[PDB]
């Protein structure tokens, strides 16, 4: 049965500094006022915030980033999302470095319901440079998905009220989630997408602190004193020229809550990369964005590939995550007397599966995407960029070009804000 389903999402874009929590949760509240007062203010069924949204990124060792960890249910970023959800009977999503009872350390996102408890607490599953600073952990778990209860949010087709209940089935990525494992995988196998794919992923929740390309990132140049100066150098004139302090914009708010302006469709260029117009997002990483989740988009080669039963081997031999990470430190069909499960009917390569030419075809689903802006250690600048989509599975360019996802609205690349949107979106029960 097709049911009909109305989400009112809200997206906070911030720029946390290290040492700043105080203040940061101050603009957030200052932030969260001034969308109340907004003209076409309506409330927000769900709150998303950035990867390690209070506490700033970049940390350099274990023992920077001890004084701002906590319990997943303890300290400022759970009992400021508890608050939250209290005050707008929402639920909320925030990023936040984990400690555990056994002392470990993680990159985390909790969740918290309308009625201040929290739900779920999911860690990221592929780690950049940075986490390794730290002695971040890979989560055991690997990518996951978790039930969320919507009140009101739902109807049949012929009704003309949003006035029944809906779970959606959601999952988090963090960041580098995104990416192929480590940068060394292949481009094409698409982990976290083809995950949510698999796994009939209806609401996609990705916090974020996803770098411009500006950033300085190439490794000889990290360590080499003399070229790093120079490259400091680079970007600090980049700021200077856009009349901004070094570590980026704050207390500046682009609101963008509750009209209805569409991201314009557009492809990369040898400019879409530059670190300027601050209320404009990024689209070469709008653009990359899109891209990683390939198997959410349409594509017309993929009924050559199912017609010939190109895929076949790269889907039954897929695993559930790389072999070599932590979630089998956890445990072929062809040559077996064993049947083939749904779970494998279910499986997707390149958004291909054994059964249909594209999994996703006919289905919908939303991303959620809030990454922070500002930027640290005079090396690193965030791409903002915050944003929310929707993949309509209806029937190839690789991009924002291409008509299978829809670009419901971004905030810029450089300014704190927040960005609300009326979702409107289909799944089947």
């Amino acid at each position: 049965t097709k049911l009909l389903v109305s989400l009112k999402v809200l997206v906070i874009q911030l720029n946390p500094q290290i040492g700043q929590v105080d203040q940061t949760i101050k603009r957030t509240w200052s932030i969260l006022d001034k969308v109340t007062k907004s003209a076409t203010y309506v409330k927000p069924d769900i709150i998303l915030f950035p990867e390690f949204a209070l506490t700033g990124y970049s940390f350099h060792a274990r023992k920077d980033i001890l004084p701002y960890v906590t319990k997943k249910d303890e300290g400022p970023s759970f009992e400021l999302a508890k608050s939250i959800s209290e005050k707008f009977q929402c639920y909320t999503i925030i990023g936040y470095p984990e400690e555990d009872d056994e002392q470990k350390l993680y990159n985390s996102a909790l969740v918290v319901n309308p009625q201040g408890g929290q739900i779920f607490n999911y860690r990221k599953t592929f780690l950049y440079d940075t986490e390794m600073n730290w002695d971040c952990e890979e989560n055991p778990e690997g990518f996951q998905t978790f039930p969320m209860d919507f009140s009101k949010c739902a109807k049949l087709s012929n009704e003309d009220s949003y006035n029944r209940d809906v779970t959606l089935k959601a999952s988090i990525g963090i960041s580098m989630d995104l990416s192929p494992y480590k940068f060394m995988a292949p481009f094409n196998h698409f982990e976290f997408s083809s995950f949510c794919v698999d796994n009939n992923v209806e609401l996609i929740l990705c916090p974020m602190a996803w770098l411009n390309s500006t950033s300085i990132t190439d490794k000889q140049t990290l360590h080499n004193n003399s070229l790093l100066e120079a490259a400091k150098n680079k970007i600090a004139f980049a700021l200077k020229e856009q009349g901004l302090p070094l570590a980026g914009s704050q207390g500046i708010y682009q609101l963008k809550i509750g009209d209805s302006q569409r991201t314009p469709r557009v492809p990369s260029d040898d400019s879409t990369s530059e670190y300027k117009d601050m209320d404009e997002p990024d689209m070469s990483n709008v653009n990359y964005w899109i891209l990683r989740f390939f198997p959410f988009l349409y594509f017309k080669l993929r009924i050559n590939w199912f017609k010939n039963s190109s895929l076949i081997e790269s889907i039954l031999g897929k695993t559930r995550m790389p072999l070599d990470h932590e979630y089998y430190k956890k445990e072929d069909l062809l040559d077996s007397e064993e049947v083939i499960k749904d779970t494998v009917l279910e499986k997707t390569f390149l958004g291909t599966s054994l059964g249909q030419p594209w999994k996703f075809q006919g289905k919908n689903a939303i991303l959620v995407l809030a990454n922070r802006c500002g930027t640290e250690d005079g090396t690193t600048i965030f791409a903002g960029s915050s944003g929310i989509y929707k993949f309509n599975g209806k029937k190839s360019s690789l991009d924002s070009l291409n008509e299978s996802v829809e670009l419901l609205g971004n905030l810029g690349k450089g300014l704190e804000g927040a960005i609300l949107r009326e979702v409107q979106f289909e799944v089947f029960r």
